[PDB]
């Protein structure tokens, strides 16, 4: 059984390794995939691998009108949002003492800023019983050395996962967080090695498909066990 | 990658094959490709169990609070199939007491299957489970909740919890992942934001997960399968 | 300004009272003007203890698994005191075993101590805790992680912060507050803990004593079923 | 040795939204427990009549927290007058209710404006004038752990304070510095203690965290809310 047989699934940071990972499992288990990403040239390669029932868009989704221009394409082609993955993010290493004004706006506009508007102007196309993930981090619930901003970020993304399961309760669309660790550290995960891109891929698919389906607003941690021993 | 059957040839264990949960995730695990071993107390609801799934499942008669038991179930397993690569070790019983109310046999009761019977059902699983497999403990959204009169049940399900932490570490040099599921309302109720309480066959497909390969990077966690209300 | 006495005249219990944690709490107690009743097994550790305290203490010697002695330090406490006003229920007692290891008469040990004992101590405690009154519940950092051969500690320490949960609801009427202190290391396994928290060392028992009469004070009088981590950041980051 | 009865006596406390709320009642408690409290706020008038009701051993200072240049005022100021901080207060916070379909990037900034860039770069100022084994408070919220109808941009800015509590606990542990956040719930029926806390209440919490009692307490997120968020 292919468990996104038909659905139609919009994929920001379709430039990240996990991005890429999750429109390749999300087109073999039978969607439609629009990957998103600022850079062109990644983006058609990467179509191009995933070979099929693929869109690539290129778009900053920090960038309201980038937005909209997304949305009008995914409408046009294909009418309707099932599965929405805002994977976006970005991080970049200072300690407090080294921050600056532009690298918290870098930190928040990628992380959060963008997150929040990718997921308001999605909500017109989204169909009543979908799913939206999130990608959060294990930073979100660990303090580590020089990623104040990237930590506190992702915490905020945790935070909407909560907030937009009650808002979005009526059209029983179902928001969860999702919390890569180390992805391709090793020596604090009991599993004893980093996570495979496919790895996350695939959790991210428990929380688009059906068998998710009574799961709502988690912190889904994919991590090796690193945050929870 | 998709697969007809996420479990194929795999061998399971699933304790409390009377209640709706441990039901509903057998038939999905047989659904998947698995053989299954459902472990239950009373003998006659075991095998129309087996005869409700219908093909490649054992029932086995055990009351998991005895030690005894425990080792004629695993011999049964041992014997049949060699091997398991998926527990599901999801007995428990509730009986809801206030403080004010609760005697030593309440405690005991609710102690002995909720965590006693675990811990041995888990422990006398080790020599048959296949390194790289995964156990499945029930936990509960009453875990990590205050709940009028659940006193014992509650305490029981926050160390069920807990026990998916150790056996992540100890049972790691083996690949072994342990996690948690938490469920919430299931058939009956106790803001959700799902307005519902959810299906046996909902837990029973986030138990696949667990059980499956798609959750292959995930060790140690609390699944919560409730409809957001514990998360909100 | 400040109380001299920050439990001027109040009535403390404190079960597990002749050693370690539960010690330095009722010195503390004791310097902030509580009349303490410290309970442990042994009678002469008890003795030892209160003479190191040194006044405003009585020392009850009951094993706390068994109801009997429990309607016994309770019946001595209504006598002297008349009524409950900090219940620090204290227990426990850690032995390593994994897994594989474990027997029916360490999981029985484990349990009866930190979890069974805890749960009759409260019960029978409840007639005569005034309302408004503070119980405070020892748990561990362990409740929270996945430690080698900790298995049925950190499960009974999960049970005992769950516990104070339930009873912040059961209790909510007669407005009594039930929290969870979680120590982390307290002074090879001890240097591996003080690598791993950020303040680079185990807790003295007197900060942990601090820790328990913050929530013992009216300082928490809007603090109800929480875990209180005193770890120096251990579980933290 | 027993315990101290002034618990503050002779410290150097800074308190940002020290105006009014929690922040006045804290800067309160801090003055009865023995310390020089700096109260800082945005408006005159607000922080006179604040350091008014104190009534001894504060100094106000006008400051708009998320200003670099207000910040190093302030700093220079307690530089001046005091030459150190052993307790930080960084209370920072505003709620605009919105809910998704409504966020405009005006409010979004705003909210994380006041409740997180003000409070990373209070925080940050700060470091040069605070001591070696000092503590460091922030205020989060029972929000940053809850889905509330309409609170989206204040609920995830309070998660992502609670966060750089466990950040700053690393980064500073060299310094013996602490940092803990307090989540109050609602201060002055899905509450435990079935009404809402007083200011006194919040401000006694944050006592506790400022203090030597909590010498072993780091990186923590502290409720204060009657149990809310907890059952």
């Amino acid at each position: 059984m292919y468990r996104l047989l038909n659905k139609t699934a919009v994929i920001t940071g379709g430039n990240s390794g996990i991005g890429l990972a999750t429109a390749k499992r999300f087109v073999a288990e039978g969607a439609y995939v629009f990957i998103v990403g600022r850079r062109r040239k990644e983006l058609e390669q990467a179509a191009a691998e995933i070979g099929r029932n693929v869109t690539a868009v290129k778009a900053d989704v920090t960038k309201l009108e980038d937005l909209d221009r997304l949305y009008a394409i995914v409408r046009e082609q294909r009418g309707s949002i099932d599965v929405l993955f805002a994977n976006s993010g970005a991080i970049e290493q200072k300690t407090l003492e080294e921050i600056t004004p532009e690298h918290y706006d870098r930190t928040f506009d990628v992380n959060v800023r963008g997150l929040i508007f990718t997921v308001q102007k999605a909500l017109p196309l989204l169909r009543d019983g979908g799913s939206v993930i999130l990608t959060s981090s294990v930073a979100g619930v660990l303090g580590l050395q020089a990623h104040d901003t990237y930590s506190a970020a992702k915490a905020a993304v945790r935070s909407l996962a909560r907030t937009w399961t009650t808002e979005l309760k009526g059209r029983s669309i179902r928001v969860n967080a999702v919390s890569p660790g180390a992805i391709d550290f090793a020596a604090a995960t009991p599993l004893g090695r980093v996570g495979r891109p496919e790895e996350l891929a695939a959790a991210v698919l428990f929380l688009a498909s059906d068998d998710s389906s009574y799961v709502a607003g988690i912190e889904l941690f994919v991590d090796g066990g690193l945050t929870q021993v």
